[PDB]
């Protein structure tokens, strides 16, 4: 995994996230210059995580879930990025954003569900022209568009402005 990041970041990449079960990765992966860290299920733990995170030295938290309840939490505890995962989003992203959140995200396989989205926001995408639909988000005029999970070599050339790691 280490030299895999090495290479990303020798290529063109500035921005690198990374998220796993274990948080030996999200700890061990802050040393090797990991920019942002993601924690993904269990509340309590969760939130034990990001305490740790912040006193460990993290300069970029992340936090994901589906209830938004939880992710409000997020924010007291150290999270400095939402990912919200549904008709209610746009109305569930306002509470956040007027309760503090300058750094929204949302997550999906479907460039339509992420331009509605335009309406601090970061455009996460999954994937499997494949890795095409950066072109398209950055001509609509998006600011922070991330790729997540060999499409993340190509994804950095395409434009891609955070790159997503994960497990093993």
């Amino acid at each position: 995994a280490w030299k895999q990041v090495e290479i990303l970041r020798r290529l063109g990449a500035k921005q690198i996230a990374y998220r796993s079960d274990d948080w030996r990765d999200l700890q061990e992966a802050l040393k090797k210059g990991g920019d942002i860290l993601i924690v993904d299920t269990d509340k309590d733990e969760a939130w034990k995580q990001v305490e740790i995170l912040r006193r460990l030295g993290a300069k970029q938290i992340a936090y994901r879930s589906d209830d938004w309840r939880d992710l409000q939490e997020a924010l007291k505890k150290g999270g400095d990025i939402l990912i919200v995962d549904k008709d209610e989003a746009w109305k569930q992203v306002e509470i956040l954003r007027r309760l503090g959140a300058k750094q929204i995200a949302y997550r999906s396989d479907d460039w339509r569900d992420l331009q509605e989205a335009l309406k601090g926001d970061i455009l996460i995408v999954d994937a499997t022209e494949a890795w095409k639909q950066v072109e398209i988000l950055r001509r609509l005029g998006a600011k922070q568009i991330a790729y997540r999970s060999r499409d993340l070599q190509e994804a950095l050339k395409k434009g891609g402005d955070i790159l997503i790691v994960d497990a093993t």
